[PDB]
């Protein structure tokens, strides 16, 4: 409260509630640090002189780069200088925070998914500390040497359905899923950004905002009419396009301008059928079509689709 302390879950929502219940005033620091990841100095946790910060940018070279909707806050690349371990950050104000911006990431535990290390609030900035990938996200990989081979976008595709599955057991729809939210580590691919990320109260999702990337977004996302976790299979769908074409679903057949019809395109044509790449496996074909079907009552889960003859 007056000071950064080790703690558990319930202290770091019990801090998370508070903040969201006056600036001009010395800045200190105060949070909850699940993990031990920042080293302390004279028993307090000053992350203003010990945590290195520079923002997190990523270098897009194809019109790949979509700023997602709703989204808040911004990326940075956190260190402490002490012991020089890596971190990503999540900087949000003060008065844009709120519970939601942890719950998912501190409650819900996966291998596959990023684990958050705590929640730091100095000034007027509330520092979220996550798990960082150290090979990068698949977008500075397709950026980097191109448009994946079958055999790299099935073990990665693997890894990401089992965190799907997982999200999708705890009825949480991510409302993000694409290249540049997937990262690399020495043995997994997990899925990381869990800003748009819900929890389901009922069998349908109401949204009161339209929120995530237009270019992955589903029919029935846009339509704001009611969703469910179907949504992240169809984002799956038009990120698996990305994967091996090495530019997303509509921006080939349909370019970028001022005046931007994407919502439109994608609500009067989807399944984006076209923009598959004809270099691939029929198996794979077919894992891509049924992930991007239009009904998501008629769409695969993540368990269905892990037991699908193309990733094994
Ligand atoms: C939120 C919190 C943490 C991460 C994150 C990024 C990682 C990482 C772990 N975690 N491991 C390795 C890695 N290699 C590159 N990246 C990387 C770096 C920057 C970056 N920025 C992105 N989006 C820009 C849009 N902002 C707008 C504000 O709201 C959030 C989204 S995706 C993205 C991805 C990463 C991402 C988002």
């Amino acid at each position: 409260l007056s000071s950064v302390r080790y703690g558990t879950v319930e202290d770091l929502l019990a801090f998370a509630n508070h903040i969201s219940n006056f600036y001009g005033q010395r800045p200190q620091e105060s949070g909850i640090l699940l993990n031990m990841v920042i080293t302390p100095q004279n028993g307090r946790y000053q992350i203003d002189s010990d945590v290195l910060l520079i923002p997190w940018k990523l270098t897009y070279r194809n019109g790949s780069d979509f700023i997602p909707r709703g989204a808040f806050g911004k990326v940075y690349l956190a260190q402490d200088i002490k012991t020089k371990k890596r971190m990503a950050c999540k900087l949000i104000p003060v008065d844009q925070f709120k519970p939601s911006d942890v719950e998912i990431q501190a409650c819900f535990r996966h291998e596959n998914i990023a684990e958050l290390y705590g929640a730091v609030l100095w000034g007027e900035t509330v520092h979220l500390f996550m798990e960082a990938g150290e090979g990068g996200s698949v977008l500075e990989k397709l950026e980097s040497c191109g448009p994946m081979r079958e055999f790299e976008i099935i073990w990665v595709t693997k890894h990401v359905l089992k965190g799907l599955d997982f999200l999708h057991s705890k009825k949480v729809i991510h409302h993000d899923i694409k290249p540049s939210n997937i990262v690399f580590m020495s043995t997994k691919a997990v899925l990381v950004d869990f800003g748009l990320s819900v929890q389901m109260t009922e069998d349908v999702y109401f949204p009161k905002d339209l929120r995530g990337t237009e270019i992955y977004m589903s029919p029935e996302v846009i339509l704001c009419r009611g969703h469910s976790t179907k949504a992240d299979i169809y984002s799956l769908g038009a990120t698996l396009i990305h994967m091996q074409t090495g530019t997303p679903p509509w921006v080939k057949r349909y370019p970028r301008s001022a005046y931007p019809s994407y919502l439109y395109i994608i609500h009067k044509q989807a399944p984006p059928l076209e923009d598959i790449a004809d270099d691939c496996s029929p198996g794979m074909r077919e894992l891509i079509e049924a992930s991007l079907e239009r009904n998501p009552n008629h769409r695969p889960r993540a368990a269905d689709l892990l037991k699908h003859e193309a990733l094994n």
